[PDB]
């Protein structure tokens, strides 16, 4: 099945998922000089005060922090979006080294990691229906650079020993995702896709310009996770990023000058 190895990685995915070669695939390189300011965009509205985290799961590709998405508790609105999008999970992509790991790039620069906060459009009732729609999802992408620790990330890092291998989950209640956001909500936006199979072209991407800082020690913990299940040969969960895809007939818009 698909993964991030030599025989199963991103250049292979098209064989099982031909949309991998589609018209609106993600991630992309954000060419900052060609993005255009769009004064009609709004500020984004990130309303996470009522968020209810439930569980953290090693799914063999990443770890997901899952939320209760059965009511409007943690929602994204505004910006480029029409309507209300509910937070379902967040996860990361990261590298084996600090010079790689992000999926989006900025002027070809790769960050150490990238956080995806995944939200679905409430007009479609559930996640599985939303991914079948061109405006089904909104993903807030946040770059990670290595420097000072991110205090709000530590409780995530804390629990990773308990979900080392694929298929392991742990209770993860009362986690506040506000502690993972940078100071500024300035962003770029464009229409794209899931960055993992099934690669569906259902995402409005909102990529924040300001990275968060995490410490070496925090990233190093990410890199101790395993892609394998328990009692299988150990293969470190690193370099779980898809590279930039062709922009094709898209314009990236900026919320800022």
């Amino acid at each position: 099945h698909w993964g991030y190895g030599k025989h199963n990685g991103p250049e292979h995915w098209h064989k099982d998922f031909p949309i991998a070669k589609g018209e609106r695939q993600s991630p992309v390189d954000i060419d900052t000089h060609t993005a255009k300011y769009d004064p009609s965009l709004k500020p984004l509205s990130v309303s996470y005060d009522q968020a209810t985290s439930l569980r953290i799961l090693n799914n063999g590709h990443a770890f997901n922090v899952e939320f209760d998405d059965s009511q409007d508790k943690a929602v994204l609105k505004g910006g480029p979006l029409d309507g209300t999008y509910r937070l379902i999970q967040f996860h990361f992509h990261w590298g084996s080294l600090d010079g790689q790991g992000s999926e989006h790039t900025v002027d070809k620069k790769k960050y150490a990691a990238e956080l995806h906060l995944v939200h679905w459009n409430t007009k479609y009732g559930d996640f599985g229906k939303a991914v079948q729609q061109p405006d089904g999802l909104a993903v807030l992408g946040i770059f990670l650079k290595v420097g000072s620790a991110k205090p709000g990330l530590q409780k995530v890092v804390d629990v990773l020993d308990s979900i080392k291998t694929k298929g392991k989950s742990a209770d993860f209640t009362n986690f506040d995702p506000r502690g993972l956001l940078p100071e500024s909500l300035d962003y770029w936006t464009y229409p794209g896709s899931l960055t993992t199979p099934p690669l569906l072209e259902c995402v409005t991407w909102i990529v924040l310009k300001e990275p968060i800082s995490v410490s070496s020690e925090q990233v190093l913990k990410f890199r101790k996770l395993n892609f394998n299940g328990e009692g299988e040969p150990e293969e470190l969960m690193v370099d779980n990023w898809r590279p930039a895809q062709p922009l094709k007939n898209r314009q990236i818009k900026a919320s800022f000058k």
